[PDB]
C-alpha cells in the first residue's frame, strides 16, 4: 500500500520490501559462499533483500533460485530477468522485471540525513553543489543526490560492463519526485546503443531516501 519502492517503479516491475530482518532466514546453500565471513549486519542484509528478491521474481512465475554475484557485484538474475537490490540501515528491497519488457532496472536506498562529513565534496560536481543549495529548504538534497548516483551506476553497470564514477554523470533533482541523470562519459552499450541520458524517480518516506531508475526498450 505504501511501500517505497512500489511508488516510483511501474507496475509491471514487481517490488518487495521490508524495514527489518524476520528472525531466523536463511540464504539458499549456493549462496552461502558470499557472506561466509560477514559480520551480522552484512549476513542479514544479504539474507533479507534476497527473501525479498524471490518473492518479487515469484509475482513473475519464477520459483526459488539463488541470486549470485556477477563480475563487479552485480545480482545475477534468470535468463529473462533484470532488476536491482539494495539494503541500508532499517530497509532491504528488490525490484525484478522482464527483458522483453526493459532494458535494465536500478535502486537505492538510504537513510534521510545529511551526508556523512567530507562524502558531498567527494561525489558532486561544483555545479551540482550550486545547484543543491538551491533546492527548497527540508530535505537531505546531498544524501539525495549521493542516492542518485548510486542508482544510475546500479542501472549503467549491466548495459555497459564499464566503471562510472561519481564525477561521470551530472544528476539534477526536480522537488517533484523526478531526476535527470547526464552521463559526461562513453556512453557506448553492449546492445549497440549509447546512453546519454536517464530518467529517475525519488520518494521520502518512513525516514528513508528511496531512488529508482527504469531504462527502456527502444522502438
Ligand atoms: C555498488 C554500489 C552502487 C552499491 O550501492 P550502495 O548504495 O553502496 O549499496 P546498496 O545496499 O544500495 O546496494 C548494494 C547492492 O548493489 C548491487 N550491486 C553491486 N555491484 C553492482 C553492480 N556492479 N551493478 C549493479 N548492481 C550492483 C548488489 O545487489 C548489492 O547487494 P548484494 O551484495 O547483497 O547483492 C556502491 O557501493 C559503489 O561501489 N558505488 C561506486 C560506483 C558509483 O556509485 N558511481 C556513481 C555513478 S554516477
Ligand atoms: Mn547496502
Ligand atoms: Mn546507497
Ligand atoms: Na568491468
Amino acid at each position: 500500500t505504501d511501500q517505497l519502492i512500489a511508488s516510483v517503479v511501474p507496475e509491471l516491475l514487481p517490488s518487495a520490501e521490508l524495514y527489518e530482518d524476520p528472525p531466523g532466514l536463511e540464504p539458499l546453500p549456493e549462496e552461502e559462499p558470499l557472506i561466509a565471513k560477514s559480520v551480522a549486519k552484512r549476513r542479514n542484509e544479504f539474507i533479507t533483500v534476497r527473501y525479498c528478491a524471490r518473492q518479487a521474481l515469484s509475482v513473475l512465475g519464477i520459483p526459488e533460485v539463488p541470486i549470485l554475484k556477477g563480475d563487479k557485484g552485480q545480482p545475477l538474475w534468470p535468463d529473462g530477468i533484470v532488476g536491482s537490490m539494495t539494503h541500508t540501515e532499517g530497509f532491504r528491497g528488490a525490484v525484478v522485471g522482464r527483458t522483453g519488457e526493459v532494458r535494465s532496472v536500478g535502486i537505492d536506498a538510504e537513510p534521510h540525513d545529511v551526508l556523512p562529513n567530507g562524502v558531498l565534496k567527494s561525489i558532486a560536481l561544483p555545479v551540482e553543489r550550486d545547484e543543491l543549495d538551491a533546492l527548497p529548504a527540508g530535505t537531505h538534497w546531498d544524501r539525495l543526490l549521493f542516492c542518485a548516483k548510486e542508482t544510475t551506476y546500479k542501472a549503467w553497470f549491466p548495459l555497459t560492463a564499464r566503471w562510472l564514477g561519481f564525477e561521470d554523470a551530472h544528476i539534477t533533482i526536480d522537488p517533484d519526485g523526478t531526476f535527470t541523470s547526464r552521463i559526461l562519459v562513453d556512453g557506448r552499450a553492449n546492445d549497440g546503443t549509447v546512453l546519454s541520458a536517464f530518467d529517475g524517480r525519488w520518494i521520502i518516506d518512513k525516514g528513508l531516501i528511496l531512488t529508482a531508475i527504469v531504462v527502456p526498450k527502444l522502438a
